[PDB]
């Protein structure tokens, strides 16, 4: 696109506040940003605020979310579906355009992790360009696990294909697929789907302690078997609604835009890592590590 | 094949009538017909009854089905395997020979929505030439949501190859990927599985209704992770058996002939989307629409 | 590899005793051995001990594992992860040099049915060409429906690439995808992942019995919709833990490395196929044969 030559806009931070007890404001943007995906390997991704996977949204439910979506791309329009909301698609989910602002309000009132993404024609292609996150509606009344969870991250798995190619898009094999981390608290990492940032960076634990993961597979394409070597996961709640509880699953079947939290206990020093066990995509980049300390 | 130059066998009605309290006779053919699964693309179809997907067939549980197949095929073999059947496979399964007839009996004992099919060698090429359907068995005690249904509708997922290419059907991409509903009372569309008409006539719902859908992905190849946009699904019973419940979940993963309920609440007016969330397949022809109104 | 050039290492029987109440010894080879994965088709297959997949092992719940590997192949390191066991991968599963042998100990706490494999970089490059197999725990307390059934038999899924290729292994799809079985008990079979040995052998049951399979579809790289024509599964545990239990289920989704534990009735006389519904998988090889006699 003519209009994106050369265009490289800086991240903006995520704009959220708290406007009353069951009511929240966020504010996001649309815009042009080049993310390195693989070493020496620049993607000039379409974003939420300059990264890919977006920047993670916690909501408790019950929340209606206030949302506006500020577009910064010079030429393409651009909207939000989040999963965790119910909304009229055709009203709601529309799309804003160039240098333009739109404000839309919906409830989110089940728990789980949710993929949110770009609802733009041909949506596969704002998918695929990077328009995907994670939103996190937290359960009014928390997991039955929550008294026994020592440590909490998020990952996103995701998928990476010719640039802005729509052919390879539909009918190519994933270039790369990618996990990355979003912050839940300060000091945890908040990263973008990358094929070696969760390497080189690992996530950290200590030995005995028992994990929490929020993940979620936003594809665009690819189912994901989500598993982590050295453990088995204790509780696995499906798209993290308590209600849809497994106990000890080696790996975790994600449809694409699927869901879950998982919990493992790592009992030994070392690094464990974490894969699609779907072992071309693990290969092709989707490998992240944790490593578990005696601090 | 020569004998299928030029044939276009008119679709024939679905033959069924109970015969007592636990028994039920179904008819249908095997025959050759030209189905339009995307704008302007003929596909000289293998089916029952001139519809791919086939016939809807509904029967309670418990019941024992007395099936005929009269093959109208003028070359080639074509036979039946009912999913919600226990059947001996190389008795009951069998070859019905061009112009012929045959009668097969076996029960129904377990709630659900399965998938059927030709089960003639080699499967992949009869169910991908479109020889593949759903039948639905009423569990005796029905759902526990039953009376918080407003309404109801049957969706099925289908994939369309190059025409008659066994290359493309083992280790191609699908060409289409499909929707197709069957109706369930008069007045409900009943369609075949192409990229449009889902679209162009979507399916109908008023404000606030919680809707039910059966679905079934007959494949032949993919997976499915089933959504529909603007909602959450309230319930879902996998393979429609009462027992498989999970609540709140964003996408139902649907292995290859994997069914299931799923119901979710319409709570504004507007076009709802129904997607798989595997986007490439969404792109190639996957997206019906619901669209829901005052009235 | 030149230095496997030639190489053909007959097959070496796994070795395992039970040395106290909840530890056992168990001693596999990683070696390089010709299969036949399709008539005519000979691969020189990375092995344990010779079969691809590898041996069944089978302990019992809260069982600590003490592994030795003793690696035969003249040139290449490798390695063991076992899905069952909480160990430190950095440690624990860390690679075994040609003509040497290592020994490692860790916990297999939870029940199910695990897939292991080598675990050497690349990871893919080991699994794909051959080191895979499956771990069953057997639950301290059993399964709710152990006195229903009669007969028991373990499956295990793979595929099989263009030999040694990682181009092919990352971005191409399968040459086969086949079954096989393990022995539990003697006289039940034990075969390698081919595409004719379970059709032409077919698994043996009689008229009326309730099967349990022990299945793991062990990849590399698909997922599978396994399915039993002529039955629908009465019980499903969900990685063979106890606790998930569904009921009623035509197919079953396992991920890669997805186990299950699965249990049918065989009403009638007959030969039964074993399908994963991904028909194109099926085309490739995967069907094996269960022949149902009144004896
Ligand atoms: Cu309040
Ligand atoms: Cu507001
Ligand atoms: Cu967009
Ligand atoms: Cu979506
Ligand atoms: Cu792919
Ligand atoms: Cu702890
Ligand atoms: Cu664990
Ligand atoms: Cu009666
Ligand atoms: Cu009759
Ligand atoms: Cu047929
Ligand atoms: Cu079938
Ligand atoms: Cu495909
Ligand atoms: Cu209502
Ligand atoms: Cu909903
Ligand atoms: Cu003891
Ligand atoms: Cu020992
Ligand atoms: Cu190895
Ligand atoms: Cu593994
Ligand atoms: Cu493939
Ligand atoms: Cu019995
Ligand atoms: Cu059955």
């Amino acid at each position: 696109i003519a209009a994106h030559k050369g265009v490289n806009q800086a991240p903006v931070p995520l704009k959220m506040e708290r406007v009353g007890p069951h009511d929240v404001h966020i504010e996001m943007t649309a815009q042009i940003t080049d993310i390195e995906i693989d070493k020496g390997k620049i993607y000039k991704a379409w974003t939420f605020n300059g990264q890919a996977p977006g920047p993670l949204v916690v909501v408790n439910e019950g929340d209606t979310i206030h949302f506006t979506l500020k577009n910064m791309d010079p030429v393409v329009p651009h909207s939000m579906d989040f999963h965790a909301v119910h909304a009229s698609p055709s009203k709601d989910f529309i799309d804003v355009m160039p240098n333009k602002s739109g404000t839309f309000t919906y409830p989110a009132n089940k728990p789980g992790v949710f993929m949110y993404h770009c609802g733009t024609k041909p949506v596969l292609q704002h998918i695929a360009n990077g328009m995907h996150g994670v939103i996190i509606v937290k359960p009014k009344n928390g997991y039955p696990t929550d008294k026994e969870v020592d440590r909490e991250y998020v990952l996103i798995q995701n998928e990476w294909y010719k640039y802005n190619d729509m052919n390879d898009f539909q009918n190519g094999v994933p270039s790369y697929v990618v996990f990355s981390s979003k912050a839940l608290k300060p000091g945890d990492p908040n990263t973008n789907g990358d094929t070696f940032t969760l390497k080189e960076k690992p996530l950290l634990a200590k030995v005995g302690e028992k994990i929490r993961l929020y993940i979620n597979n936003v594809g665009p394409n690819e189912v994901s078997s989500f598993h982590v070597v050295g453990t088995v996961f204790d509780d696995v709640y499906l798209d993290g609604n308590p209600n849809n509880h497994l106990q000890g699953m080696q790996t975790v079947m994600l449809p694409a835009s699927g869901g879950a939290v998982v919990e493992f206990t790592v009992t030994r020093p070392g690094t464990y890592p974490i894969v699609t066990h779907q072992f071309n995509h693990a290969q092709k980049g989707a490998v992240a590590m944790l490593k578990v300390t005696e601090t």
